[PDB]
């Protein structure tokens, strides 16, 4: 009966408002620093080179728009990691099916590879959920009995997980994957989070300017965020019933007060 | 016992595993045999119009034609319009497009080609999701519940208009046809439709737009106001739509799995 549903859904609309703004408050003043300066190397390329003119910095512009649909990409290993992105949904979709063919299989060949990696997901959420309760089993004797609280013993230990498990997430993978000589240190956990929250994969770089091992790490860190995501979605719940009492507690002071005025 | 269990289990997940590693390798070499004929024509024709306009202007910085050409490509990251005509653009982080990017956040769908430059941009960002993603979960959730007694209520009807006499076990089969029917038709079918007439997609391209799309993999959006509201309504129930669907897909995997696992081991035990 009671909806509750219409409740949460203001609240996600309110938080996409809240992040518009932030977003366009973050990223459309870099927008205007670039795109001034686009216009300033076209300016000076029609300078530098009165060989080229306006009719034909378009039409290369063009050619170069229609270079964008197609870019060896689809190798034996390109289309072996398309494929994982698929079934991942991951999907960077920087490299995506043009055939028809090669669309109508990919729409078959997700409806079928989605649930199929969930339960490898799955079992491997569960393998390493053990393997992480024996690693702790080990740690829930040796401090236990010592004066910290039963309610405070579980807090260090997810500290444990987090400090644990996102410094190796975030070093390890993003440079397993392209590794050596590192890389800018924000934009490898930008990398991770994109990535394995299967967002849409940040942004592969070639240098312009293995196999099992990296589907490994991308597995376990795909796993790893599955249960992150999932905790957080718990004290999600449990800051819902906090704000949940308190409004319905003011609420209840602020009525009988005004009953105390109305004397 | 305790650990025997996990003897057993740790046999179900790498065979698992090697279903999926021959399941990819088995779409690696289907892509490849459709795709990778159609690159090879593209790419070089791409060099013909490199050799037909590099002579059709010499005087052109030859060794120097590349750089600009990736100077565009690293342009064509970000938002750009660089020609000489219509200099004027328009801001792909305005009112409307950040609260778009915003949802294929949460959703986890995925930024179509632009992405926050920005190092502010790009650490809210990633505490927008690590929140957006759980908070959006619980309404995807709820959608699905509340959307799910709706169905429930359509097929109380349906399921006494055809009560005949004479089973239980076999009226589920025929929910769950109505529940594809009408679902497809809805999700899939009417809004694959709408999207002919706004961009004109092809009949494909309009149910692939769905499926990457509502599966949460990663534009109709852009028209050069009235109906993007809308359609991410549709967006949310369809999310909802396919959670459930690709849900029963993977229950249909399990039993294919234990028919499976259950003919090997007779076939193998009578031989
Ligand atoms: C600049 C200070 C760097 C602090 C870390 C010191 C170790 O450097 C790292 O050594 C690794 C090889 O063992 C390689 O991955 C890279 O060559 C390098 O990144
Ligand atoms: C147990 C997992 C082992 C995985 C091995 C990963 C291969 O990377 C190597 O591991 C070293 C740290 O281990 C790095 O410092 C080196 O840069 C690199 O040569
Ligand atoms: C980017 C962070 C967004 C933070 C949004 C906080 C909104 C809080 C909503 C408060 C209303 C809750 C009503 C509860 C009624 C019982
Ligand atoms: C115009 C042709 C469209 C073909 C759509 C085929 C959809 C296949 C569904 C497979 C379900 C597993
Ligand atoms: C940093 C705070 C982010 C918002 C956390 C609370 C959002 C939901 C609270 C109300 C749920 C009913
Ligand atoms: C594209 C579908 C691939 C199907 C692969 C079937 C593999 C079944 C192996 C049976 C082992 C018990
Ligand atoms: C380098 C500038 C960091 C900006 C962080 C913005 C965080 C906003 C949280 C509401
Ligand atoms: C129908 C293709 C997947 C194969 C099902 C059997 C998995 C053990
Ligand atoms: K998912
Ligand atoms: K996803
Ligand atoms: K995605």
């Amino acid at each position: 009966k009671w909806k509750t549903v219409s409740t949460i859904f203001l609240v996600v609309v309110l938080y996409l408002i809240i992040g518009a703004t932030v977003f366009k408050a973050l990223e459309q003043p870099q927008e205007i620093s670039q795109r001034t300066t686009i216009v300033i190397q076209r300016e000076k390329f029609l300078r530098a080179h009165p060989c080229v003119s306006d009719q034909e910095l378009d039409e290369l512009i063009q050619q170069i728009v229609a270079a964008i649909n197609a870019g060896s990409h689809w190798d034996l290993g390109s289309s072996f990691f398309f494929a994982g992105t698929v079934i991942t949904t991951i999907g960077f979709g920087n490299i995506s099916p043009r055939t028809e063919g090669g669309k109508i299989f990919c729409i078959i060949y997700a409806l079928l590879g989605i649930p199929l990696f969930g339960f490898l997901l799955a079992g491997v959420g569960d393998q390493l959920g053990t393997i992480f309760g024996k690693g702790i089993a080990k740690v829930e004797d040796t401090f236990i009995k010592w004066n910290v609280s039963q309610t405070k013993i579980r807090i260090i230990s997810t500290i444990i997980f987090i400090l644990f498990g996102c410094v190796l997430f975030v070093a390890l993978p993003a440079v397993i994957f392209k590794h050596i000589e590192g890389w800018s240190a924000l934009d490898a956990i930008y990398f991770v989070v994109i990535t394995l929250t299967t967002i849409g994969f940040g942004d592969y770089v070639a240098g312009g300017s293995y196999k099992p091992v990296v589907w490994f790490w991308i597995l376990v860190g795909l796993a790893y965020f599955a249960a992150v995501l999932s905790m957080i979605g718990d004290w999600l719940r449990v800051i819902a019933k906090k704000t949940k009492e308190a409004v319905g507690e003011f609420r209840a002071h602020a009525a009988e007060w005004t009953a105390n005025v109305t004397s």
